[PDB]
């Protein structure tokens, strides 16, 4: 089978997030990338399978850029996860109520909640819901990429990692997809 391991595949708030996310998760391989979209997420994932480096545990980090076509996205991903691995679904977050995309990105995280839910080879990491709990990280921000200064970007990595640290926790005892 595919052997064990961790790979993120990630947009724009991963990226900030990466020491952090190798701290909490030493061995982890962390891709993360500014302009990583969960459409460009889906073709990296398959790229990586097909070239036989997708290790078990796969998680993708995206959702907040370019999230009008969640549905069809997020549905694709799920179908499109190979024979053999475990997913972790990591919700997004714009914190903006009044962005023309804040009602699109709710829906998006709430669509990815209930694919995780329904589906045994999936854990959400369920960054929308910790992130709304901790307004100091949003103080002085653009409302996505947490922190304004050095301790609450250190702040709002830690507890961006901690909350994928924590699914992989919960996915321990999982299956993967298999057939
Ligand atoms: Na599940």
């Amino acid at each position: 089978g595919i052997a064990d391991g961790t790979m993120l595949i990630g947009d724009s708030v991963a990226l900030r997030a990466n020491t952090a996310l190798q701290t909490a998760l030493p061995g982890a391989q962390i891709n993360a990338q500014v302009s990583v979209t969960t459409k460009t997420a889906n073709e990296i994932m398959l790229n990586n399978s097909q070239n036989k480096f997708l290790p078990k545990t796969v998680v993708i980090a995206t959702g907040v850029n370019n999230p009008e076509n969640y549905k069809d996205d997020w549905d694709s991903i799920v179908k499109n996860l190979p024979k053999g691995h475990h997913m972790i679904l990591v919700t997004p977050y714009e914190g903006d109520k009044t962005k023309e995309t804040y009602a699109i990105v709710e829906k998006a995280a709430a669509y990815m909640r209930e694919l995780a839910e329904k589906t045994p080879y999936i854990t959400i990491a369920d960054w929308n819901q910790v992130a709304k709990e901790h307004p100091e990280i949003w103080a002085g921000t653009d409302q996505v990429h947490f922190g304004s200064e050095s301790s609450t970007i250190e702040a709002g990595a830690k507890l961006y990692a901690d909350t994928i640290a924590t699914a992989l926790q919960t996915a321990q005892d999982k299956p993967v997809k298999s057939k």
